[PDB]
């Protein structure tokens, strides 16, 4: 939709990926 928030999109990525590693945390 729009190339200005696509740019900070490219890394809200690892804001996502952060809390995955984080409860694989609390599993183990």
């Amino acid at each position: 939709n729009e190339q200005e928030l696509l740019e900070l999109d490219k890394w809200a990525s690892l804001w996502n990926w952060f809390n995955i590693t984080n409860w694989l945390w609390y599993i183990k």
